[PDB]
């Protein structure tokens, strides 16, 4: 017996709970109130040597006094007192001690020590510690709510359901709770002194009561276990949604490569976690919207949406937003628009979103049923939606007509596999009478165009991830140095790496003295290129003489570069013309190698346009990377009467950068080709730069 | 007392309303309920030849039998019969006939005839027509609701306030009515057969019961009149907020110059409308949020925001969002930091947003009061916000807690001039107990961070419009050529403009035969040219040579250009290096000249980076335009060792383009320089394009 068995109770039905420090203050009162109103069937014990009884319930003098097996202890005494609570809870083999209060490892040195002593006393029996400094947790299916916050809400009650949430915030849970989400479990993680996000996530992965997971992430502590927890989730086919706080936080660290400034730590992490299936959103509203749509067991087979409205204006605005969010509302198929213009010749030209109100003499009922019957079967439409404002408090007349397409959606639900969604353009709360109808038929309901669009976008991304089947590999970071400094590699070594990886370098050689430079240059032709050496950025200090015709200009350009006390110089051909890109990889401290590719050259950081990819990179993927940058791609096709460049050579070079990255990331943490010149034939590595540490 | 005086009743108290075609159906019933429930104090008359009474209220057989002065008629009978109603209503000098039924000017040509027949019979007495084909209108301050739609909402009434709305979309009004806006008047424009948007807007401009205006725009019809109404609103210091549909719609109209593609009609219109004070937003939620904040009589003096929260995670998400929306949250002043350090040193270093929860042993009530009292007086902070989720149904303890900063805001409201706002991070419904505290104190309340940020940004924009007090002139499009076919100007006339406008081309001369060219070329020296004339877009068809180093290479090039049968050939000196910009103007069929400026060259449309300005352009305006394009601006300063370019000449160029546009817009509808080369000294137009007719 040990910590592993005890962990399991967090996702299960507890038979008994003891509340230590039970008194007349909010934590106790709300604990008892929650267990009452949420219909806990187990036994509650109160422990406090200061009181005879509370609410008529006996207050025990000690956990040791209780004649029963205790599953879960919630400790409410002060931090100093809590050490002995842990010790007594351990003595009786409590499976879990929940410590909602703060003033621990997250409050300073003294409190870190208290926290350590607690862990040490729990280690004895393997009792788990939840928190400290958190709201606790709740389990709607077990009716067990060791949770410090008011759960009972006559007005807007919590609804039980398939969505579970792990949150590193002790302040956003009521926000999730106040949403329309059907909740199963919510874990507030706190200091994660013992039970961490990956632990809760492992539980959720295999919890039959959860089909959808939401994470609210402030900071991942144990990257490897987290990644493995994510993998357990996809293994179990449970979508995982995340909000990650600190998205725009600089990260001030090292970097010799332009790649450093072009790929933020955040975007690197995002790319890796998406590789493992994470569906990122930006805020709670969006998390909710995505989860509400994913809570229905329907997925799209094609990345397109139909919207049926009763407003021209709103249809117009939705269409504009669809472009902003990159959601495809395509024309209806030729069968569909014939099927409709055949029974409703009075609608005319069909747009998507499609306004179907006041366009016919027929009952709106009939117009609606016709359109949705056809649109539902349309092979070019992945998701079927109705976009209609049906605000709370609307009149009966307004209900009669807004409920009509809901009823239709409900009537077609049993005979389609397509995701259905009724959403309102506006954010305001839905009329419950319309929601009742879609809730009864298992149709998703979302408030707000932007959220519905994010939701749809997220469905698609989820579908793609299921299709990949071959997800992102976990890279070991064990060999990686912990030093926080960077050492620039000698240009020689740089060149050696280009070679060994098959990258083509311009004909070049390193000269020691001026005559040698003239002698070498006069043995290759002009123009050549003269570059100072030992620098990360040569151009800035005038260490790059280009287009130097004749040995006359050569000796002069060398004359102007003497102040840069340059050890050896390098001369190369003047690689004529070719589109400038940047191709590199960096070593992420937690995740491993990542490849960076995009608009390159001296102005690379000003273009600020790249794409990332975790190796290995498939040939298909490299091609998609190229085509995903307009100015890059349109240039390869040959822009405005210009020769088409060597796509296939560029593609291969990207793949190759991927394999080198996999090979050398633990030792070389920066490897960059700026610019990698793309030409009619071949691609040329004009420059190279590598860093270590 | 024709048209003019009758129109004013739309904004005032009506004593009598006659409903023609009254029956037991929804339109009559909802009208009567609306007037009952909004407390209409005037007299209602029912008119219908079929009924002797309706629910025992006398039903007159004819308008003509009512022995009272009738102010407003609502016609509910079918279009055909409506002509007879119009004749009757005009005969008794009714001020307004409201037609919300459909089947008129928008239905068919038949409907069109009925409509003009109705206008015909109204002109007899100057009777105004609302609609047809709309829901009517509502004026909360006169308790008058000739409105076809349920306004009665016993549990969440429409609240009377200072915001008024003109919408070209019926189906949208109830979206607004369901919002938290304090409403004055709402006008639904319908077919705008007689009374149009600008008409409603003029009423609102001088309506003392309106202090904030929202427009939901589908298509401006009378541009001059619209602009003038805008200017009346401006004169009366009433902010105008607008949603304008069609933001993403194509318009491949006009256009020989790249400007056509860089500055689409929608962006052009937007710039002009903003010049007249319009505050654009993207959707209904945003319009609501902006109007809520403007409904309080406080404007900021510096363009910054402070936010106080009880969540570190939501603080963090708010910060991230503030970056996306471009809203400044600066550190607090030295005075604020010092002061709070002196009182709550345990808080440590203050960040903004400031999480004030669980940082102190002090009562939250004391912490909150100290922090807000200090932050309200902080000269570096323009807008004071509390950002706290307080959703409906939250517990008694959660209310007690989330209401604390609301009461503090309420208490400090009296002695600050700064805008105050309490917003939730999430979109969902506020706890009405918290909202009430803010409502009673005249403090803005918004739901959702995005809305909050858009509102703050709009406040800054409005305050800036107020400061310039030197607005966009109205340009006449009177003598503006009314053709639709765009004719390219010959390169001949192009270069003439350059000179007349003071632009300076490269050394250049026109030539006809190769010899004439090889001569001239040798006369000015190489490298040079070569460019075909009378063509596109020459470079697309290989009509531009470049870098021709000898008489040999010239003839080579001149021979490749053979097959494009050019009548003329332009020879110019090869203008060395320097930054490529595009500088132009275009004539907008409705608004007049606009200047386009940005990243130029062959890749101009791919860059898609320009800024627009309506002339006259001040020298300082031109500066901003330049510094607003990072790539351009950084190079002007001198990027990475490269020398600084001539800002003054660039700046002066843009001023000049604005002047040329003012002079020549009614004849030359496109004048474009691509590229305008920015050099170390001076600027040089390498190319020219123009169009007329
Ligand atoms: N062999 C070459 N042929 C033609 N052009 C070259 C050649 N080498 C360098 N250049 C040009 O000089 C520019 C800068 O060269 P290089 O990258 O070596 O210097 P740098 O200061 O180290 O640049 P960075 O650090 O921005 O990558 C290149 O972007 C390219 O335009
Ligand atoms: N006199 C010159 N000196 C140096 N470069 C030049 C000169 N004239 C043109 N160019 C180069 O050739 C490019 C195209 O020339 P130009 O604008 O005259 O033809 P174009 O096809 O009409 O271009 P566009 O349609 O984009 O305006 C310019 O953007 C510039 O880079």
């Amino acid at each position: 017996a040990m910590k592993k068995e005890n962990l399991k109770i967090l996702a299960k039905k507890a038979q008994t709970i003891a509340i230590v420090g039970a008194n007349y203050r909010f934590a106790t009162r709300v604990l008892l109130e929650n267990l009452d109103k949420m219909d806990f069937t187990g036994t509650i014990y109160l422990v406090n040597p200061r009181y005879e009884n509370i609410d008529g319930v006996r207050c025990y003098q000690s956990l040791l006094e209780i004649e029963d097996t205790i599953d879960v202890v919630v400790g409410l005494v002060n931090p100093q007192l809590m050490i002995q609570v842990a010790s007594n809870a351990s003595k009786i083999n409590a499976k879990v001690l929940v410590i909602p209060g703060g003033g621990y490892g997250e409050s300073g040195v003294e409190g870190q020590n208290i926290q350590n002593a607690i862990l040490e006393r729990a280690a004895d029996s393997g009792m788990r510690i939840v928190g400290p400094n958190c709201m606790g947790y709740l389990n709607m299916h077990a009716q067990f709510t060791p949770y410090i916050g008011t759960l009972h809400r006559p007005l807007r009650p919590i609804k039980k359901g398939p969505v579970s949430i792990i949150s590193q915030s002790g302040s956003v849970n009521d926000a999730f709770i106040a949403s329309k989400l059907g909740i199963s479990k919510i874990y507030s993680t706190g200091n994660e002194a013992d039970v961490q996000m990956h632990d809760y996530l492992n539980l959720l992965a295999e919890d039959p009561e959860t089909s959808v997971i939401i994470l609210y992430i402030e900071a991942i502590r144990n990257h490897l276990s987290f990644l493995r927890a994510l993998d357990l989730c996809s293994k179990n086919k449970k979508p995982v949604i995340a909000i990650k706080v600190g998205r725009t936080i600089k990260s001030a660290a090292v970097a010799n490569a332009h790649s450093g400034a072009l790929a933020g730590d955040y975007e690197i992490e995002k790319l890796f976690l998406e590789g493992h299936g994470v569906l990122f959103v930006e805020d709670i509203d969006q998390a909710v919207a995505v989860a509400l749509l994913l809570s229905q067991p329907y997925l799209p087979t094609v990345n397109t949406v139909a919207a049926l409205t009763v407003s021209g204006g709103q249809a117009g605005i939705l269409l504009d937003l669809a472009e902003d969010y990159g959601v495809d509302f395509p024309d209806f198929s030729a069968v569909t628009n014939y099927e409709i213009a055949s029974k409703l010749p009075e609608l005319g030209g069909l747009s998507n979103p499609l306004d179907i109100w006041g366009k016919s003499s027929k009952d709106f009922s009939e117009v609606s049923n016709i359109c949705l019957s056809s649109i539902v079967k349309d092979a070019d439409i992945g998701i079927i939606t109705v976009a209609i404002d049906a605000p709370i408090g609307q009149g009966d007349h307004e209900f009669d007509f807004t409920s009509i397409p809901a009823k239709d959606l409900a009537s077609l639900r049993g005979n389609s596999d397509k995701p259905f969604l009724y959403f309102s353009h506006i954010q305001t709360e839905f009329d419950p009478r319309v929601e009742s109808i879609l809730d009864e038929a298992g149709i998703a309901v979302i408030q707000g165009s932007r959220n519905a669009l994010v939701a749809c976008r997220a469905l698609f991304k989820y579908k793609e991830f299921l299709e990949k089947n071959n997800h992102t590999p976990i890279y070991s970071v064990e060999d990686l140095s912990i030093q926080k400094g960077l050492k620039l590699l000698h240009d020689n070594e740089g060149r050696k790496l280009l070679d060994e990886s098959g990258f083509v370098s311009p004909r070049e050689q390193v000269v020691t003295s001026l005559q040698e430079g003239v002698d070498y240059a006069e043995s290759i032709g002009y123009p050549v290129v003269l570059k100072a050496q030992g620098l990360a950025h040569k151009t800035d200090v005038g260490g790059v003489a280009l287009n130097i015709k004749s040995a006359a200009k050569l000796k002069k350009a060398w004359g102007k570069m003497e102040h840069l006390n340059s050890p050896y110089y390098l001369i190369q051909e003047m690689v004529t013309d070719g589109f400038e890109t940047i191709l590199a990889y960096r070593t992420d401290m937690n995740y491993g190698p990542v490849v960076i590719f995009g608009l390159g050259g001296i102005y690379t950081e000003l273009f600020n346009e790249v794409v990332l990819a975790v190796p290995p990179i498939t040939h298909k993927k490299a091609e998609q990377m190229v085509k995903s940058i307009p100015m890059l791609w349109k240039s390869i096709e040959g822009y405005r009467g210009n020769p088409a460049l060597d796509l296939e050579a560029l593609t291969a070079s990207i793949v190759q950068m991927g394999e080198t990255a996999m090979e050398k990331y633990e030792e070389i943490v920066e490897f960059e080709i700026n610019p990698l010149s793309v030409r009619v034939k071949g691609v040329v590595a004009l420059d190279v730069l590598a860093s270590v540490k």
